């Protein structure tokens, strides 16, 4: 698969910047190297010879969506490739997995990077690290509680080729908020990962878990909890984080289903429902607080969960607006530019600027006026490679349940 240069003309560009800026009748020229060569008014932009022509009249083009929290499993090679393809077809050009079964995603990422397979840019975490809980989940089990065991475990992942790390600082959404992974354990994991420039994410649904993760130097907090001034300060300036700051990935899409859908649908016990309500309340409140404090907040959804479709990244933006006080513009900015910075790939993607990877998402309507415009992309282009497929295969039953639930 070779990248054939092309030019997408007459499109309305939704930049995804903090201001919610839109540029009318624009042409985006993509080179043979898969990078953006020009972004200018169509009327003054001539299409180079041999370049293919894409007529974007009546269309909106924006940076590809980015999902900072995914799983490519609910034979293994085909399964992970299928799910990565679904994400791409939904318009997501960069993803970070946070808990793989083994090193199958590393393998997939390498094939995509080599140009052997069409797919999104992937930050693969390999198996997540955590204290086993007996749920049969895949992970690198830390059972001694020592920093040495944790450092050895992360080294195994790094040696295997991961370019992301995931730690379970606490239990899940259906678990109690405890007052477990120690700061010492996570500090060893973060120190080691950072030596190799790898970003670390920690799943935490309690203030204590968030606090310990931040103290250890974790780069991203997944889910989160209600915050206070001490924690906000730890997000803003974290001397132990790879880039001196930590970001929050609320992943509202993963918690809300458990509290909005009936137990007859979810199948969780009464105690799990109560636990979920307490955790989700903290995730929502914390996201609002973080937004209010101007912290770095990204878009991730924890795909692979029974009620979190691989193709529903767009829903997270609607949830940030409805629950965290985000404006559509800010949500689009979080899903692109901010996510890119958080994942450390802002130099190559996240915005439609000359020199960056041609990760384009073409829409039939303006998402600033209605975020649901994101649900059905017109065309997705990954690193200059147009995806010649209709879109993701959707599950009407699940989509119907979620639509009603979020209504």
């Amino acid at each position: 698969p070779i990248v054939e240069p092309f030019a997408l003309a007459h499109a309305t560009i939704v930049t995804g910047d903090k201001a919610g800026t839109i540029l009318r009748n624009m042409t985006i020229v993509v080179g043979a190297d898969g990078r953006i060569e020009q972004v200018a008014p169509s009327i003054e932009t001539s299409i180079p010879a041999e370049y293919h022509y894409l007529d974007g009249t009546g269309k909106i083009v924006m940076p590809g969506l980015i999902n900072a929290h995914t799983h490519l499993f609910s034979y293994m090679a085909a399964t992970v490739k299928h799910n990565a393809t679904t994400l791409l077809e939904s318009g997501v050009t960069t993803i970070r997995t946070l808990g793989d079964v083994g090193y199958e995603v590393v393998t997939l990422r390498d094939q995509i990077d080599a140009g052997q397979i069409l797919g999104p840019r992937i930050l693969a975490s390999g198996p997540l690290m955590a204290i086993p809980e007996g749920h049969g989940a895949p992970l690198i089990a830390l059972t001694s509680g020592t920093p040495e065991e944790a450092r050895t475990a992360v080294a195994q992942n790094l040696k295997a080729g991961v370019n992301a790390i995931k730690i379970a600082a606490t239990g899940g959404v259906t678990d109690a908020q405890e007052i477990q992974m120690s700061v010492e354990q996570m500090r060893a994991i973060c120190d080691e990962a950072h030596q190799y420039g790898v970003i670390v994410g920690a799943h935490a649904q309690s203030p204590e878990g968030v606090r310990r993760s931040l103290l250890a130097g974790v780069d991203t907090i997944e889910h989160g909890s209600v915050l206070d001034d001490e924690l906000i300060g730890m997000f803003r300036h974290n001397p132990n984080a790879l880039r001196g700051y930590s970001a929050l990935i609320p992943t509202l899409s993963a918690g809300l289903p458990l509290t909005l859908l009936g137990q007859d649908v979810t199948g969780i016990t009464d105690i799990q429902l109560e636990n979920s309500k307490n955790v989700v309340g903290g995730m929502v409140s914390g996201a609002r607080q973080a937004h209010e404090a101007g912290l770095m907040i990204g878009v991730g959804t924890d795909t692979g969960m029974t009620f979190v479709p691989q193709y529903a990244t767009w829903r997270e933006l609607e949830l940030l607006v409805a629950y965290a006080g985000f404006s559509p513009a800010e949500a689009l900015h979080a899903a692109t530019a901010v996510n890119a910075s958080i994942l450390g790939v802002d130099a190559e993607t996240g915005s439609l600027e000359v020199g960056k990877s041609a990760d384009l998402l073409v829409l039939n309507a303006n998402p600033l006026d209605d975020l649901r415009a994101l649900e059905h992309p017109a065309l997705v282009i990954a690193a200059g490679h147009p995806v010649w497929r209709p879109g993701p295969k959707r599950f009407a039953d699940i989509d119907a349940l979620l639509d009603e639930a979020y209504a």
